[PDB]
């Protein structure tokens, strides 16, 4: 209902392994799986999945998306997961190991705001 991707393509072995493999490896980079929300209207960003360092926060991950993906000036991005709205400033890292975790891999879903929805080509 909230996100849509991994639920269609399950592969814990991959998530679990890559998760513990990285935390054991050294980089300790936050595995972020960006996915388009159901009511998402912010298309352009190559979401899919990619490992992002834990040396940053939630809003930093947002800063990663940097709302430069055909986004508007005064506007920005917004993430929804499991019907939530992360602290966007906390710390995807600590957070990853303090509240939200499934194995070590982090799954997120992006969504925009009053970005694009007027006239399409």
């Amino acid at each position: 209902m909230a996100k849509s991707s991994f639920k269609q393509e399950h592969d814990l072995e991959k998530r679990r392994a890559e998760a513990a493999r990285i935390r054991e490896k050294y980089p300790d980079r936050i595995p972020v799986i960006v996915e388009k929300a159901e009511k998402s209207d912010i298309p352009t960003i190559d979401k899919k999945k990619y490992l992002v360092p834990a040396d940053l926060t939630v809003g930093q991950f947002v800063y990663v998306i940097r709302k430069r993906i055909k986004l508007s000036a005064e506007k920005a991005i917004f993430i929804f997961v499991d019907n939530v709205l992360p602290p966007a400033g906390a710390l995807m890292s600590s957070v990853y190991e303090e509240k939200k975790d499934d194995d070590g891999f982090l799954y997120v879903t992006y969504s925009g705001e009053n970005t694009f929805g007027f006239g399409s080509p």
